[PDB]
């Protein structure tokens, strides 16, 4: 619920931060990642951006088909998977962003050193 109160304060006015984040005048990896930032500050889904990243050239690694099937989850029992891609309220946005972070089927296949068990 603290994230309800936090993300609402940003999502309400997407210009203020995204327009500042055009500081990357320094394709342009800036344009194509800010293209995603403008979507995710607006109503867009967290797993969708992960699929969208994996589609963005990383489709050369063989498990990309499966990486998307981990990101998209199972429509039977993952609470992200039933939602649309875009137009999400602060509730739907964060409700799903929980699921895509807490997934035991992500955590059960991931980097050591970095640490799901701590």
């Amino acid at each position: 619920s603290i994230m309800v109160h936090a993300l609402r304060a940003f999502r309400s006015d997407p210009g203020l931060l995204t327009n500042t984040m055009d500081v990357f005048v320094k394709n342009w990896y800036p344009r194509q990642k800010i293209c995603y930032a403008k979507r995710k500050l607006a109503g867009a889904n967290p797993a969708v951006i992960t699929c969208d990243e994996l589609l963005l050239g990383h489709e050369k690694a063989p498990a990309f088909r499966d990486y998307v099937a981990v990101a998209r989850g199972s429509k039977d029992h993952n609470i992200r998977a039933q939602e649309p891609e875009s137009g999400l309220s602060e509730e739907t946005q964060v409700k799903c962003l929980m699921d895509q972070a807490t997934d035991p089927n992500i955590l059960g296949r991931t980097w050591e050193g970095w640490e799901p068990w701590m």
